[PDB]
This record gives structure tokens, sequence and C-alpha cells, in this order.
């Protein structure tokens, strides 16, 4: 048991009483809030070849708080906010995890208690590196979480319930030993760049004494790690030779600027095929999949060393240079708004759909107090259909990286939403093509469709994603030179070292999630990537500001209309029907619906004024 | 950008702009609609021994001006508009596939915007026809696709959602290059047979403007079809061999008019088992499904040239013989109705339940699935257990199948419903032995349950299946000789060329369903078809009219009653509880269904007169 | 075709006329409820290396066939019902297969009619023992199957649902030809254990009446039985040159009582692939599945053998020994009850949650009446994560298991808990550590959960599982000896006969569920695992009372309150706000529920005190 002085806040730590047949657990308590985080790791090597790691963050000690009906009913209960808090802990831990443990590995989260005013999800990113330290599995240092708000000017470390309700940042930091950043998630009220990077150097401080304390507790228990039967590498007598066979091949692929994704694929692809038949007889006792990632290795180390020596890029840009930007706003005349942004190789078609404040809200699942209101009655549907890849893929459903992808977009532009806009907003981003980052295009797709609908919106609000290319000695581990990246590609996220995702308007940041792939970074280099990105989103936001610049002076004629018609006493009973039948079945025909206002009137909600006549006769036959 | 004068409706074609990473991709917009269709096509072999083709057909909330209602506020599963729509896309596209293309393929849709005017479902067939021309997937001539429907005696091609409510026909046709027809899909309001057939030759003739216009776009914008891996076809020289080695022992087999579906598959499988272990012996460097299927081809070929050569069929019936017709009514005394239909070896049981009306609008919001509204309060649910073809298979979730079946038999069905029955009418039909076409022994088991129910429908509705054999030229590919079957087998079926279900009543017709494996046939083919069928269908309304020719004067003694019930204003609050939670507690105990009609009375719904006693008690007890 | 008269009531088989395809089908009827029952079985045998077997009971309407809900299964899927159903269904038909009949087997249930009155439940029962029957699958005699319960004293078999109602007892007894005992499934209202034996005894005297008519039925149909294609049991050969590598070493490892779970069965595992390889090496043709199961026969006989011989378990302790029992209350301040029970390496943590009677019902009539409304307003929950047996799986959803443990553990805690309680009562029983009993370690640490939490229950309810090691002889089968275990081991309830789960307070019994893998036990060896197992919860419920004895005296200061609050007609609509938009915003925000009651009164539940004064701020700010 190790208490760790976050301030005023106190964190406790403990091992060794619950779930004992688990590889580790450990439970974290702050306050009267207690989660409970166990892993399990099999010592059988996987038959898939790369790191099955999933993390599961429940509040299953309430039984979802309710009593779901079916098995098939129950793969929704999850809710959206508790598969959040999952995807915060994966990229806070993976990172960690050494290369080649092709291990089947579960870490689950289980909220033990909950007392309304310590948050749990910090908690548990501080139990899963307690429950990896104590057990058996190899991984690479403890790390320490600490979410940081403004309160009134002031920096609050782990702020409460309460505070987080009057704080104009909400940023959640994940630091390594000696000071590394593996983790940044951040949901900022457009707020100045100087106090976001002050934050975030306060934030990695308090990590460091959450690292040391986890230290005592290990020391303290006397942890053994186990020995993997094997760590799938490829043997670096083979990367050298699959270096000889494709240097140059790949070389010339990567400096040939006329190649788009496809093109690009489909020449490493060409090449890969001529490389891995001769390695096959030079090598006949290698593993198939040992030939596969000796390929992957090479043509990843050919893909840094062009970016480092040369200051280039795959496709001729420089460092800081975007790519083509175009945008088109009301493209179909009976949507509410519309919007089709194109990022280079990467387009995304944003909708923007009006409804009723009270529509939705009466849905009877509501297995936590959990329901259709939002924040500012504003929400973003973020869907990613398996053609934008050219790749087969079942519909049903939204897997996490959607879910991830809709909130961060969704982030980026709530503090830009108005307050008492008449009606609920909510934005649909459907990626047709996907060659970069899909998720930041939809919050400048997003933008513009919400100017085009009339929503008046404070500011237009641009997203990018900055890069990273390192070069690490093998004696040290340490960085010696490195260069950031502006707008990536695919390929540059998938051959770099992070995705550092960042939003905002002109003058302040909104939203930011860095996917760090490296087992920490210092924050010398997350510094100059918000500065890098800070100049590139004012490019963005011009570039997009000539399509449009301010939002419409009024929403699209053919839109939403609310108006209330009165119904007296006498002839209610005979205007809602029994038990509600009337105004049910006109929903259930028409879109229109009908809530009561007061005892006598009633507002009639139509999604189109084309519905509203229909509707019209509806209840002028039933008024007889 | 193509466009299509389609009468006095228009048609726009256009590519080139949205989704440019799938294989093909395209949009096609009439009026303010637009839907976006694309198709994707591996181009490595299936691990399957089959061609895997999925339709997925998206009906977006956002594009309708919607925004989805339940507590998260987007939408879950599947409609039951979306599974059929899927269907009949599949329908259109699957028979020009090439012969052993056995590569994954999905086609998906995504509706950009809809007015509420033209119905997006007839041009998501044609955007999938565009997608398939344009790709370099193989697919042969292009499809075009038209709604036909009757408006005050006149013919009017695709129209509106005004026109349609309307119309007394509802007909669909995709026609191929030269006039072939390759799906019918429609529900008329017992329509004569005249007035049917001219429909089906109005809407070919503008399928073939529409095949006009794609094939302009596919000469505008050069199309270049890709070579793919293999085709999966057996050997000519292996076929041939399998031919001398098992077309005596098949022959005999067909022509034995003694058996049965299960002894005539066990007589075919044990000549496949000597054969198969002949051919490997022969052939051991081919391919182990390349047996497989060359005994198939070779099964089917004899089985066909019986039918051809000689008229006479497996069991021993001519060309225009029914099987055996048994019915039966009133099965078990608590069913509000039931009926037993035996058709051959196929056996349904029909079931009629009497639901609330309330029950009928399940779209109201509360789900959190997707639900919605029946016209009239009639419905049919169709199932198919896995025990009625003796195997072994998942019962619970999600076959379009069922869904398909039972939307046939439910609107062969629907014209004969009379209207304001006072109760929801929901019909079960369940499949406990199949050899044939179990979806028209629905229609007709359920025409037999609805009389013996007691609902008063207009006529009696039979339905039955019309097989076709052709012989094929083998270079033209015109059609030297054909012979039509009434109501086939499964073993027809399988080995037919198409599954032509047609269901009416003895003056009319209300359903079909063609399911044609020809790349398209002729009219003339159509036409007779639907007059062989008419023959058969009166012959069964023959048989089913001497077990039950009228509806009952009335409805079973332990039917649904409903009456009021009065409560004081003193009571109101102890009868309903807070929240009304005492009126859902009474409801959920004794399976009756209250519902408040006044202020001081409310009305009760209960399933049998013993159901109402209970709640009768309640009310009293609690009243006092 | 067969009418079967038990007492009063009436039963009658039928077969040949639906369903004709399937290898076995059959219609039970009793009054105006029908059920078809159909037995499909492969003739190739499934690569699974086990008996895939599936009974799915699917209904076509809740609330007795009162409420359709069949054409909802594409969209919401199987109620919890019918699981529950299903898994009695197995359990009574599951032992009576031969060994190595690795072959897909599916067993369906088709509610033909319901009328209300007689439950189809018990008629499924016997539907799929006449399908298998009639069919030519390999399937052991005939199996019956009757409920009993005990209104106004006297014993009712297959009582009506108006009699099942008012009964003190809910006992399912599915019976084998010779009076044998397969599955037993009770649900008691604390009843004297001389009651329940009774019972016991009259239920298995009506399977013997439904075995003669079936058995009759059988005779004039003609059944005749498939041959197998290959019944998948290691020959003796392997098994005895088995026998003759590992039978010392596995002696010496079952000896060993210092070994606890993992180690012993890592100690097993290291002789295993020790034999695995001489095996493989003496028998080159041996499938590899049957080198795999010739070590489990000779492990599991090596096993039962130092029980019959010695007495002694592989702990050490003699057959009537509990384990260690360690009871821990109030571990969390915030929960409103909670507790830890220990029992051996089995490691249970239960919470109380109070919520709102209001969240009961799930205010959608179809919905509400799929799962039904809990009587009491109590249920319990019941969650086996996969890290309590180091394992990795899938998490979202319950599997059959988890629904059946539930269930279980719910009906043990049911009679004592108090009636018209202000607040919904939920349990939530999550097995940190599994070796076990954890079903019946719910139990107990429910009970001692609601005990901290303040509900006044009538008293302490524990559990325990009997097992049994049999000696019979190939020839005949009938069982020359036998040990009765208290408190089982994983692995004693895996190399043994039944996990024999009975809970109830220290006057009676409330709850049973007996899981015989035999085909079928002697009625006797039933009786004493009950008197055995009313001493083993005597000593638990000694250690369970130290720690706490009596319900608190009130529930936590921080738990849930509810109040009403006045709002006139003028305030009304402003209050709740056009489309009920505020209160379903103060919801969100809060956690709070208002209900409205009379046309001025508001009701308020709050989980909290702090959380009601945030709905009071509101409350008076419209006002």
């Amino acid at each position: 048991a190790v208490a760790v002085d976050l301030g005023n806040r106190k964190l406790e730590i403990s091992s060794g009483k619950l779930a004992r047949f688990a590889d580790g657990s450990a439970v974290v308590q702050s306050g009267d809030t207690a989660v409970m985080v166990t892993a399990v790791s099999k010592t059988k090597p996987s038959p898939s070849q790369f790191m099955p790691l999933v993390v599961d963050y429940r509040q299953k000690a309430a039984a979802a708080g309710r009593i779901p009906t079916n098995y098939l009913r129950r793969e929704i209960g999850t809710s959206d906010k508790e598969i959040l808090t999952s995807r915060i802990i994966d990229r806070s831990i993976r990172p960690l995890f050494p290369a080649g443990y092709f291990y089947d590995t579960q870490v689950l989260c289980n909220l033990l208690a909950v007392d309304g005013v310590n948050e749990p999800d910090v908690l548990a990113i501080n139990g899963a590196s307690v429950a990896l330290s104590l057990s058996d599995i190899p991984w690479n240092g403890p790390v320490g979480a600490v979410r940081i708000g403004i309160i009134d000017g002031e920096y609050v470390v782990n702020p409460t319930r309460k505070e987080m309700s009057s704080s104009t940042l909400n940023l959640v930091v994940a630091g390594a030993p000696k000071s590394q950043i593996v983790m940044l998630e951040a949901s900022a009220e457009n707020i100045l760049q100087q106090d976001f990077c002050h934050a975030i150097k306060v934030g990695v401080k308090y990590t460091q004494q959450i690292i040391q304390g986890i230290q005592q507790l290990v020391k303290e228990t006397g942890v053994t790690k186990r020995t993997p039967q094997k760590l799938f590498t490829p043997s670096p007598e083979i990367v050298k030779y699959t270096h000889k066979l494709a240097m140059e091949r790949l070389y010339a692929v990567f400096t040939d600027y006329e190649h788009d994704k496809v093109s690009r694929d489909e020449a490493v692809n060409k090449i890969r095929l001529d490389t891995e038949e001769q390695l096959k007889e030079k090598f006949p006792e290698a593993d198939p999949y040992e030939i596969i990632e000796s390929f992957n290795v090479v043509a990843k180390e050919v893909f840094r060393s062009i970016v480092l020596n040369e200051y280039k890029r795959c496709d001729g840009r420089d460092l800081t240079s975007l790519r083509n930007v175009s945008c088109e706003v009301d493209m179909f005349k009976t949507l509410h708004g519309s919007a089709l942004f194109q990022r280079g190789q990467t387009q995304v078609l944003c909708t923007v759909t009006f409804d009723s404040l009270e529509s939705g809200i009466k849905s009877d699942q509501v297995i936590t107090a959990i329901n259709g209101i939002k924040d500012k009655n504003f929400m973003l549907h973020y869907e990613f259909p398996p053609y934008a890849t050219n790749e087969i893929g079942k519909v049903t459903g939204l897997n996490r990286r959607e879910l991830g992808h809709g909130a961060l977009a969704e982030k980026a532009l709530y503090p830009v939403i108005p307050r008492d806009f008449p009606f609920t907003i909510r934005v649909t981003s459907e990626v047709l093509e996907s060659n970069g980052s899909s998720s930041m295009a939809s919050a400048c797709g997003g933008s513009l469709a919400l100017m085009d609908s009339g929503v008046p919106i404070s500011s237009a609000v641009a997203g990018v994603a900055i890069g990273l290319v390192t070069k690490t000695d093998p004696e040290k581990g340490e960085i010696e030179d490195y260069r950031l990246l502006t707008d990536i590609l695919g390929i540059e996220d998938y051959n770099g070292d992070m995705d550092f995702k960042i939003a905002g308007t002109n003058k302040g940041i909104t939203a930011l999630q860095a996917d760090i792939k490296l087992p920490g970074i210092p924050i010398k280099i997350v510094m100059e990537a918000i500065q890098q990105a800070s100049v590139a989103k004012k490019e963005i936001l011009q570039i997009m500001n000539k399509t449009i610049s301010k939002p419409r002076a009024s929403r699209k004629e053919n839109g939403p209309v609310v108006e209330t018609v009165q119904v007296p006493l006498s002839k209610r009973a005979k205007f809602v029907g029994p038990g509600g039948y009337n105004l049910k079945k006109l929903q259930a025909e028409t879109g229109v619906t009908i809530s009561q206002v007061d005892e006598e009137t009633f507002s009639v909600f139509a999604p189109t004024p084309s519905a509203m006549h229909e509707a019209r006769d509806f209840i002028t036959e039933i008024c007889k």
C-alpha cells in the first residue's frame, strides 16, 4: 500500500488482496472512488502476427444500472464514454510493450466504487500501470496519468466533477520515466496556445511523482518478469540481407513524386513479391511471417532515411507543406447543411441535421442516467465505410475507432457551437476516401457544413495531424534528431512515430489527441508540434474561408418549422387518441412529432415544410 | 454525366467525383434524391467455393432530415425495408456475374439526400448497375430498373410517393440488353392478369432506355475490365469424363418415380461417392473442388435433359401437374386461428393472433433498435426452422431469407385484409417441412388460418411457384427450347433456371417475385409462366375451398375482448400510480393492455376472457 | 398415440404428423397446451472433439402466451426465461447420451399452443425425451419429468399457473428408468428438509409412469437406432498403457496436500506433457485426441481411487470438512452494502444497490413483458469475468452459465427478502477468483451484503456444493459404493459425478440445483447429500454470523432518499417544460428521477442526499 500525494489530492495503490489468480492486479483509490484493474497474458504465442491487446473499462458493479433484456441487446449496453476510456488506457500502455510480443493480452478495469466526486477514468489508467508493473508480463516502465484543468485561471491536478464543470481545459497526460510523454488527450474551450503548453508542463511533472510511488510498490513487492518463449522480431542478419536486395528499388519508389496512394502501394508490393521470393531460398528455415516482417522493417527504414537525410517527403512536399485543400458547400438541395472537404486523397462529406429540442429523450433503455440529452444539444456521428479504402466489411454497428474519431471531431467543434439554439444539431461525417486524417477533415468539413446550414458558430474550426520521424541510437534509446511533418499521409502515419491530431480556431485550441507509437517523447517535441500545427491550421482556415467565411443569415427555407396549435379541453381526448394513439400514428406515418406544451397548446415539429402541410390536414380532419 | 428521359421523369447518372478509391462508384439522382453506390471486389480468390456477394442498402437518417430518436441518437440495427431493398438489388445483379467468379464482392448504397418525393430504392438498383459497369469487375451487360404503377387506369413510370399511395400496382422491373428480364418484384391490389401483363412490357421498354444511357456513359469514360486470376469452372474434359461415368446411374435415379426427397438425395449422393473417388484417380492433379463441381454439372445436365426430351419430371408428374394438397383448420382450441397446409412434402403451420392496435405502432422512440408501422394493422412473420430440412443451424437472429419470404407472403394476403379491423392481425407461418415453395404455402395456409380465425377477408388467396428448364444455344446464347414446370420441388428449383412465385385471388394477382437465375429471359416466357400459374392457382383454391370456403361468422369464444372501465377522479392517482407505475405493472403480470381514452374512462384490451377476468379483479380491488 | 395419467392431470404424447423430416419429433399436450420438440443429429463426426449439444426452447409470447413476441426475435434476441428453460432441458438429456458421441445435435422446442393454465416448460422436457426416444439418435432410456408443488400442505404434480402462485415449493424432477434421478432443480419458500425430501419421493414415482407411457409408444412405433460412424473413446490397450506410465506420478501429485489450484494443475500438466510423447511413440497410429483422452481417463480414475480407498480429498481434508471461510463487510464507504466472501481459493465480491421502484418496469409494454417483473423488486446479477480463472474472454454480455448462476443465487435469497421495501434491491455478485462454487458463494456473500446494507431480511442464507465419487462395475452400471464430498473444489467437480448445490437458512431450504453427470443416481444418494449439506450449511452460518449477525439498524446515511415536492398548476408547464424536456434534463444532470403522482405532487428519487440538494435547487429555481 503506497500513498502518492498530488497537491491536495491523494492516490492510494494496493495489491495482493483481490483476484490473486490474474497475472497482475491492483486497486487504485482516490477519495471514496476505487478502481480495480487486472492484466492477463497468455504464455502461448498467438496465431496472428501482431500484438493482440484488448482494454475493457466497465461499470458492471451496478449491473449496468438496470436489467438489459437479452444477450444480443447486451452488446449495446456498453456506454460510449466507457469505450472512450478504454481507448485512452489502450494508448497509455500499448507503446510500452516490447516489440515482437505476439501474445494475447487483456486489461480489465472494474469500478469497485464511485463517490461522484473523483473521476474514475484517471485512476483506471494508473491501475493498468500498476497491474502490469506488478505482473510477470514484460512491460517497460510504469506510467503516471493525471487530469489537468484550468479553473478561474488556476491549474488543478485531478479536478473533481464539480471543478470540471467550471474548467476551460480537460487535459489528460500519461507520462513515462524521465519525463517522457506517452499519451495526450485534451478538450479545451478555445484557449491560447501558451496556456495549453503550460498545462502540459504541469501535468508531466505530476506524473513523475506517481511513477516513483509505483516504483516503490514494485520494489517492496518483488516483481519477477516471465521469459517469453519467443519475441517475434526478424533476425538482424536477415534484415541486413533484405536491405541489400531492396534498398535501391525502394528508394526509387519513395523518391518518385508521381505516385498516388494506390500507385505507391502497388509499386512497393511489387518489390515485396520479388524480394520475398529470393529471401525464402536463402533462408529456408526462416518463419513465413519473419520474411514478411523483414521487408516491413527495411521498407520503413528506407522511408524514414529519406525524410531525415533530405528533408523531403515521398510526394515531394517539404516538412511544413500542406496537401491540396478544396471545399464545397450546399451540394444537395434537401439537406439542411452540407459540405465536401477534400485534403489530398482524403475526402469527407459532412451533413447537418436539425431536430426538436425535446426530440429523443423518451427512450426507455436508459441503462444509466444517460439519455439523448447532450451538453449543447450537439452531437457528431462519424462513419468510416469499407469502400473508403477499397475494402469489404460489415456495416453492422460502430467499431471503437469510428466512435473514438466521432468524439474527437465533436470535441473540436463543441466550443464554437452556440447556446440556446432552437434545434438539436447533429453533424454526420462520412469518409468517402481515406489517405490521411479523415478525423481532422471531419472537423473542417463539419465546420463548413455548420456555417452552410446557418448555425451561428463563433468561429471556424480546422484540424490537422502532425507526424514525426526520429533517429534513435541502440546504445541509449535517446532521440538524436527528428523531423515534424505537417498533414501526414497514411504511409507517413504507418511508418512514423505519432499521429498528433490537433484542432482549433484561428486564435485558440479546441481539441488534441496524440497517438505516440514511441515509448515516450520529450516535451520539447510536443511543444514544437503544437507550434507547427498552429501555422498549418491558419493556412487551412484561409482556404476554408474562401469557400465560406461566415454563417448564412438564416436557415434554408426548406428546413424544420416549429409552431403551436391550440386544442381545447373538450377536444383534447379525440386529438391525442386512446392512450396517445393518434399522435403516435402521426409520428409513424410522417415525421411530424407533436408534444404538449401547456394544458391546451401543442408544439408541432416538422422536419420539412412538405411534411408540415401533409400533417396539417391530418390535424384538420381530427379537429373535424 | 448522362441524362435519361423516362417519360416525364428524369434520371441523372454521374461518376468520377465521390469515392474514387472504390473499384466502381456512381451517383444516380432523380429530382432532388441522390444515391451513391459503390462496388468492391477482391482480387484474391475467396476461400469459399461460391461467389460471396453482399448488398447492403442503408437508409441513413441524415438524408431524410431526421435525427435518430433513441437514447444513443444513432440508428441501431437493420430495418426490414433496408433488407428487402438489398434483396431486390441482389436479385438484379447476381445473374449477370460470370460463372466461376469466386471473389468477395460487396455493393453498398449510401443515401446522399432524399426529397420525400422520388423513391431512392429504384435509383439504388440503377446505381449498382452503373457502378459495376464502370468498374473493372467482370460483369455482363448493364441493367436498367424502373417501377411501374397503375394510377387511375394509367401506367406511370417511377411514380412519386404521392402516386404510389394511390396506385393499384407496385411492380419493379430489371431488364438486361435485348429486352431480357432479370428481376420481377410486384405487389398488386388484386388486378387482372391482362393489366399486370401490359405493365411488364411497358416496364421493359423503359429499362432499355436506361441501358442505352448507361452504355453511352461507359463509352465516354473508358472502362477496362480486369482479368481474374482464374475462373472456377470445371474443365470440359473432366466434365465429359464424369458424364461417361455417371449418366446412366443418374438417369435411372431421376426416372425412378418411387423416390421421395430424402431417398432421391441419398441415391444421388451414393453415385457421387463412387464417381468422385474414380475421378480423383483419373485426375490426381485436379483441384478437389473441380471434382465436386464437375459432378454437379453432370447431374444438372442429366436432370434437365429428362424434362426437355420426355416432358416427364423426376416424380412422374407432367409439366402442369400439382403436388398433393391437403388443408386443415382448427388445430388447437386456444389459438385464435390456425391451419396446417400440406403441399407435397412441404408442411406449413399458420397461426393467427389478434393483438392490440397500440402494439401495431412500435415506431415509437422507445425502441433502441428500429421499428415502424404497417399500412393495414396486418403483418406476417415467417419462420424457417433448421429441422424443416433435417439440419442444425442458428435460430435466433438476422436471416434475410426469412424476412424476404415473410414480406412476400404478407403482400400476397394484404389486398384481401379488411380495413378498420378492431385488432392487429399477426400471422405466424412455420415451415415444419420444406421440399418446395414454403413461401407460397404460407400464403395458402395464411388465408385458411385467417378464415378460420374469423377475419372477413374478401377472398381466399393461393400461391404457386413456376419453374423453368431451358436449352440455350452454347454460342449465340438464345433459348432454343424451354419447359415450364408447375409447383416445382426443391430439386427442380436448384437445378432449374427460375423460381417464379406468384399468388393471387381466383380473379386477380396480388403478389409476384421472380427469381431468375439466367442472365435474362424473354418476355414471352414470363407471360406464359403467369398464365400457367393462373391455371394452377384456380386448382389450389378448389382444394382449399373444400376445407373452408368463407370466414367463420364470428371470432372464437376465447378471442380478445375490448371494453372500457370507469375509475373516479379520486381513485385515479392510486389506480395509475406514480408516473403510471401501477398501470405498467398490471399489464405486465396479466397480459392485458390499458390505455387512457378520457379523464374518467380507461379502455382495456385483453387477449382472452380469462385475462380480462383477472384484470377486472385488480381494477375493483384497487378502486376499493 | 399414448396417454399417461398423472393423478388428476393427463399427458397426451403423439408423433408422426408434424415435422417428419427431423430425426425425431414429438408433440406433448397437457390440457390445451401443446409443445412440439424435434431432435437432429448429424452423421458426420464433428471436429470439436466433444459432444456438441444445444437446446433452444423458444416461446412465441410472454406473460404466459398473452403478449406475442416472436416477430421481435430478429432485432431483440432470446429472453432469459427461455435460456433458463433451455438449461433445464439440457440437464435432463445430456447425461444419457453415450460416451464418445461427438456429433452435432440440436433439440428445438416449438410452443404450438399455450392456454395460460398448464406450463409448457415441463412438457418440453418430456417432449425432448420422446423425440429422442423415437429418433434413430443413440440415446439411453426415456426420461420422465414432472413439477411438484406444495399447496396448503398437499403435494401437487404439474400444478397450474394459479396453483404455482400459492405454492411453497417449485421442484422439477427428471427421472430415468429404475427410479434413478437425472436432474433436480428446486426453489422453496424456506421449507423443512423432511418436506423437501418427501416431494422428491413423490416426483420420482410420477416420472416412472411417464417412462412407461413412452416405452409403450416406442414399441408401437418400432424405433431402430443408427450405428454411429465411430464412438470416440480411447482404446483399452492405450488406456492401460497410460495407467502404467502415469499412475505413480499422478498419485503423488494428488496426495500432496501443499498444492493449491494453480500449482496442482501445473504438476498434472508436467506429467501430461511427458506422457503424451511416450504415448505417441508407442502408438504412432493413434489419433491425437485419443492420446489426450487416455490421459484424462487415467488421471480421473487415479483421482477417484484415492477418495474411495482412503477417504481423503486431494487437499487433505476429510469428506465432511469445509474449506476456510472468511467474511468481510463494509469495505467501501459509498456502496449501499458490500461484502467479500472467501471460501478456499474462491472469492466473490457482492454489492447491494438501491434504485427507484420505477426502474423496475421498462415502460415499453412488450419489452417489460419479455423479461417480466421481479416479484419482490429484487434481482441478483452474477458476473464471471475471465480473469477469475486467469484467462482471456469476451466481456460484453452474459453466457448461458452466468444467467443460470444468477437465477440460482437469486432463488436462494428470494424467500428472506422482505416485502414492500421502499426501493428496488439489486445485488451484484462478481467472481474475482474461482476454484469451486462461486454461485453458492454469491448466495452467502449476497446475504452478508444485504444485512450490511440494512435490508431487514428474515434470516441469513448460506449455500454449499456436494460432490460425489462412485464405483460402478461396467457390466451392470449399479453403484457398488460411493463417497459424498462437502464443499468440492474445481478438480473434484470436474472429476466427480455431480455438482449438488443447495442453499437455505438454518431452519429450511430455499434453493437446489443438482447437475448429475452419471446416467441417473439412486434416490438414497440424493437424500444423504441433502442431509450432509445441512450440516455444512450450519458450519458456514456460524462463521457468517460472527462477521454480522443481524441487519444494520438503518440504511447508510449516504444512500438514496425519496421525497415529494409540490408544484402548482400554474408552474406545472414551466417545471416539466414543453414535451417534458426539463425533467429529463434534470435527470441527465444529477441522476434523480421525478415522477408525477398527482396533479400537484411530484415524487423525486435521488441516489444520494447531495444529489437531492442539486435537484432541490432546480425545483425552487423554477418556482
